[PDB]
């Protein structure tokens, strides 16, 4: 109903990050989002989170010489979500075509034989709903599996089968 | 002007392969190679690696709509090599800035907890050699790990620990 | 099959276009679409723009012998398509690697130091748009310049910059 | 600012249009599309149509003192969409009961003598299938004539007797 009725994210500062660098901006609403799963090691307290999701900036940052971290968001298994580029700037996590037109979140680890915790699930799923109440999101937006746009095993076989279920999914 | 045949690789049309609707060009010679497996189910066959290199190719132009296979070659556990984009036309398979620039050469199967065997090294290794006896390739062409230029767990644990070693490998 | 109510566009009939003697199909869907100019005189009225159209028909069939206007689509700077070709005929447009497999479009105009109104980009976009829509176009189809393709300065200078601005523009 | 599609309309500060002071919203998705004509005069070039679009706003703003020009939409017959009130706003082209119900397209002439040319036609029919698309119109809509609804001899004799003839059309 009221104009900031949403989301519990942790910012930038709050998980200790790098200062994004980044410019390339998005264009909302957006219609799209791309559901990734970092496939590495997995957090389960604001603590060890905050850590994972430093980790992971550090990685795209550093190594792989980028702006800020490919996604906008990162989901945690601690249940909360952990901002990334966020809802305006451009993400770097699903190819030339998706990026300038999609939301990138990534749930932090690899669930190709596991599913991420109920709670994980619904800090997503509540901040699509933040996303599309904010307008950054257009209200009937479609959610692809990032195997569904890139070669890639991401978002893992479990999670993915979960987001083939989904309100928004449109295969 | 020498003519140094090393083509043993299998054609497009003997892994009967879909046409490549694929028109960009790279330009040779060429200075870097991308090392990326599929992380799909391996292969030991020219039989088998023959659908294999069918599906993989499949995956990319029907659930994808790519111009066709992502990889300029593909390596097979059946110790075979497999006609990607080959020499010439741009891939897809390192994203924007390292596409136009690298040959993403591609082992057939998960090496997370495997290791290609010998054979598909000897492919692999060769493959290069060849490479830089056209002119493909620079002389002092430098490889990198798909990991190394977009975040991935490709070319998987126990293959990017072997391709470290390797001579033209860079950090 | 799903049919829309896609586009307007002038029928041959109403810019009073001569009969085609074109036979030869594209394949559905087209992967590309090549924006070109007429580097000719550039009408602004419906009325104009009309002849415009069968002025550039008739100098490609009487004078090229071709089996019509060499285009699939025209656009006027009346901010309307013309429908040339149309989306299942092959134009005589841009080369025999890229006539077999892609639109041309072209604005009718010299866009060397001009720019072409908002108004015709709009028409070019929506058509565009539509072709996806109808299925005569990829999703993910890719926008490349005349001179991308061939060496020329078709699509004009000015309006070439202007089409590099376009998401599904790919160099 | 935006991939710039739907109906290829022109949009209010193009027309060089006074902004709205409008508030009242539709409620989507709206069941009815009203068509009138404005009963002014004629123009038939994009910028002779822009002059028009323009002097009946002034006419509905300067005398009769309304938040902004009475139709959502109006239809040059240089066969091009002039957005006044657009799919949101409420109109005020067709009255009270009316008013908060339909989407008010008009037609810039007198057509009781005269019929619009199918460019127009053409205009005003992709502009209802473009609502369709944006879910601001109803897809099974409903279209009545002005006169159908308000005592008045709008959108003209010739031009109602077309109305009729269209699919959606009830009477
Ligand atoms: C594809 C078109 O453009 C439209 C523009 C849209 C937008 O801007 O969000 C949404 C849907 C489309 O229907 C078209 O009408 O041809």
């Amino acid at each position: 109903e009221d104009p900031p009725a949403c989301g519990s994210i942790v910012p930038r500062r709050e998980w200790r990050a790098l200062a994004s660098e980044c410019r390339e901006r998005l264009t909302r609403p957006v219609r799209y989002v791309v559901v990734s799963h970092t496939a590495g090691s997995h957090c389960d307290t604001p603590a060890s989170c905050a850590q994972q999701a430093q980790n992971v900036q550090s990685y795209h940052v550093r190594n792989l010489g980028w702006c800020d971290v490919g996604y906008n968001f990162l989901i945690g298994e601690d249940g909360l979500v952990y901002e990334g580029r966020g809802w305006n700037i451009k993400g770097a996590h699903a190819g030339p075509t998706w990026n300038p037109i999609s939301i990138g979140i990534s749930f932090m680890g690899n669930y190709m034989n596991r599913v991420p915790p109920p709670r994980a699930l619904r800090a997503a799923q509540n901040l699509l709903a933040c996303g599309v109440a904010l307008g950054a999101l257009r209200s009937n937006y479609e959610v692809k599996g990032h195997r569904d746009v890139q070669p890639t095993l991401s978002p893992g076989d479990r999670l993915y089968e979960i987001i083939q279920t989904w309100s928004h999914y449109r295969a």
